[PDB]
């Protein structure tokens, strides 16, 4: 029971730390676009 609920507290982080990290990468995935973005944008205001 003890061992059963240190494991369910384990999984349970290991799952939010997933989630976490999913979003993370998603976040630098769409910081680098909007960096790109960004460059798109000066090529637009030298256009």
């Amino acid at each position: 029971l003890n061992q059963t609920s240190d494991l369910n507290e384990r999984k349970m982080l290991l799952q939010a730390k997933s989630l976490w990290i999913d979003v993370a990468h998603n976040t630098d995935a769409c910081k680098n676009l909007e960096n790109e973005i960004s460059g798109i944008q000066q090529k637009v205001d030298e256009v």
